[PDB]
C-alpha cells in the first residue's frame, strides 16, 4: 500500500428498469484521501439519467485517517472489505448498492452492482439535472467488527434547488481488525463530463468528534 495507487472499476446496474455496466480506472494517494476515477459507460449508455446518483457507488481506503485513530478499512488490507448501502431520496426513489474492494497485481479492484427503482419519470433526476453533491459528513459507528455510516445528502440540481437523500452503510471488513472509536468522515466528491467519459475526484478526511 502506497502513495500511488491505481484502481480498476466495474458496476453493473440499473434504474428505474433499465440495465447498464461501467468501466474504468483510477489513481490515488490512500493517505491523503484523494482519488481520481475516469469511467465509461460500455454497454446501456447514454445513461438517460443524472449519473450522480450512482458516483458515491464508485473506496474508504482513500481516507485520510488521524495516525491515532485505527483505520478499519486499511487493517482489512490485503484481503480488503465489503458495504452494501440503501439511499432513500425524498421523493420517495430508492436504491441499493454493495461493492468488494480487492487488491491485484495492479492494485485495487472494485466491483459493485446498483439497484435504483421509483425516481420520477419527469423529476431532476431522470431529466439529468444534477449538479454536484454538496460536501457532506457521514458519521461512523462500531459494533461487532464492522462498521456503519449515516450521511444526509444532498443533490444540488440546477435552478438552485437541492435533493436531498438519506445513505446508510454497513462496512465489513471480513477479517477481525482494531476498532476505531464513533467518529467521522468528511466527504467533498465532484463529477465532469465529457460525453465519452465521467470523471469522479473525491477527497475524504476522517476526524474525531468535537
Amino acid at each position: 500500500l502506497k502513495e500511488d495507487m491505481k484502481m480498476t472499476y466495474h458496476m453493473d446496474g440499473s434504474v428505474n428498469g433499465h440495465y447498464f455496466t461501467i468501466e474504468g480506472e483510477g489513481t490515488g494517494n490512500p493517505f491523503k484521501g484523494q482519488q481520481t476515477l475516469k469511467l465509461r459507460v460500455t454497454k446501456g449508455g447514454p445513461l438517460p439519467f443524472a449519473f450522480d446518483i450512482l458516483s458515491p457507488t464508485f473506496n474508504r481506503v482513500f481516507t485520510d485517517y488521524p495516525e491515532d485513530m485505527p483505520d478499519y478499512f486499511k487493517q482489512s488490507l490485503p484481503e480488503g472489505y465489503s458495504w452494501e448501502r440503501t439511499m432513500m431520496y425524498d421523493d420517495g426513489a430508492s436504491a441499493t448498492a454493495s461493492a468488494r474492494i480487492s487488491l491485484d497485481k495492479n492494485g485495487f479492484v472494485h466491483k459493485s452492482t446498483f439497484h435504483g427503482e421509483n425516481f420520477p419519470a419527469n423529476g431532476p433526476v431522470m431529466k439529468k439535472k444534477g449538479v454536484n453533491w454538496e460536501p457532506s459528513s457521514e458519521t461512523i459507528t462500531a459494533s461487532d467488527g464492522i462498521l456503519k455510516g449515516d450521511v444526509t445528502m444532498f443533490l444540488v440540481l440546477e435552478g438552485g434547488q437541492r435533493l436531498k437523500a438519506l445513505f446508510q452503510t454497513t462496512y465489513k471488513a471480513n477479517k477481525v481488525v482494531k476498532m476505531p472509536p464513533r467518529h467521522k468522515i468528511e466527504h467533498r466528491l465532484v463529477r465532469s463530463e465529457d460525453g465519452e467519459t465521467i470523471q469522479l475526484q473525491e477527497h475524504a478526511v476522517a476526524k474525531y468528534f468535537t
